[PDB]
């Protein structure tokens, strides 16, 4: 149960706006975006409120004013990763302005890999909707696709992470599809990194939520790139080693 | 996905403690408890962190220092309602001190019915675990039971509400059981109030989550009190009228 979730989102956005006008990205600014990231975890109605309360404007403003604040970018892109999981909200992200930001951030080195990873996750859910959903002229879909492949291959698979998942369902939904091989690749990489580095936390979660048959299905899939099948097999092996 | 949820809980508890030492229950104090209520919605790990960070001490302190602050009590008991849904955490609530607080609050008139309702929900999940779980001498289980029946029957079924549900699953789990008839009664009342006053929001949620067969099962149940079956039938009728 809950109270007024709308007042919570608005209070955070008002705090962010005040810190923007103060031109100050301190622990309070970072906390407010972290709070939004946290409260949008598997909570689509909070994602919708962030957009409906002009949150994207504050996102863009903060990117412009604080281009070197790495933790800020991590928190903002974590929030947008949650927004991007809600299919009904993804059309709001399909603007040349927003897509260029997400594509540019694929090359971010901020907070290790977290900004690049979170931007790749946003784009993975966007590309899952197919070329019909891509109504943007700049950049072109296939350019962003290549930037996504290059981003994923650039990340250390043994990276320690500043992100937590309570469920893999949004990531698992990217596996049984041939619409967007790059989205399936990002999802498979996400699972592989997390079971490799944090098996005690994430192997039982992946097993309980049915990840194993989905990954074996990838290995038998024609539209799946060879690199995706290789990673899927390694996730199965890691999870099997954990079960033993 | 999410970031550091632990820092969020701790920051709220630190804000609450500072307002306690200032002896000030203002909008900031109320917001901090509302934030905890909101972030514990269907989120057991946040409930566990609240308890592990000495949250119950702050709860008791605030009840003592601010006995007439109605919105504060609503928010605090909403948070505890979320904690009480987590079976692994309910043993922490089984102390004479805590049970007496929840039982006393059944007669609260604060914020309409919200404090009484939230305290009754806490006790409904506690009593769902059976008499074996009741290790408290004062008060006795059957006294609290009677206070719960009297509370539920005192509430206007047409009450407007200051609570939101994103799922009825914790309430529905109280229906198919004969361990605690009063818990089943509270759960049935909760559904009846919400489909009566907010059918556009809650009839589709109850229907989608399988509430109808559960309520019909109650009508066929021997351990179910007649008043519970009457309410269950009315919920079915309201939901059927809505479907038509």
């Amino acid at each position: 149960g809950a109270g007024n979730k709308m007042g919570f989102v608005v209070t955070m956005l008002k705090l962010i706006q005040k810190k923007l006008l103060d031109k100050t990205c301190d622990q309070v600014m970072e906390f407010s975006w972290s709070a939004l990231w946290n409260i949008t975890d598997e909570t689509p109605d909070n994602c919708e409120m962030f957009l409906n309360f002009n949150g994207m404007k504050l996102f863009l403003d903060c990117l412009k004013e604080f281009p070197e604040k790495q933790e800020l970018h991590r928190n903002m892109l974590g929030l947008l990763g949650n927004v991007a999981e809600v299919k009904e909200l993804r059309p709001q992200l399909m603007t040349s302005q927003f897509i260029s930001v997400f594509s540019n951030l694929l090359e971010s080195k901020a907070d290790g890999i977290e900004v690049s990873y979170n931007a790749c996750g946003v784009l993975s859910h966007i590309m899952f909707d197919g070329p019909e959903a891509w109504g943007v002229c700049e950049p072109q879909r296939e350019e962003v696709e290549e930037r996504m492949w290059a981003a994923i291959q650039s990340w250390d698979i043994n990276s320690r992470r500043n992100i937590n998942y309570r469920s893999f369902e949004p990531i698992l939904r990217l596996l049984p599809q041939g619409i967007s091989p790059v989205s399936q690749h990002w999802a498979t990489w996400a699972l592989y990194n997390l079971v490799s580095v944090y098996p005690d936390k994430y192997c039982p979660l992946l097993i309980k939520e049915g990840g194993m048959p989905l990954l074996r299905d990838i290995i038998k899939m024609a539209t799946a790139r060879q690199e995706t099948k290789e990673m899927a097999r390694k996730v199965i092996e890691h999870c099997s080693n954990f079960k033993e």
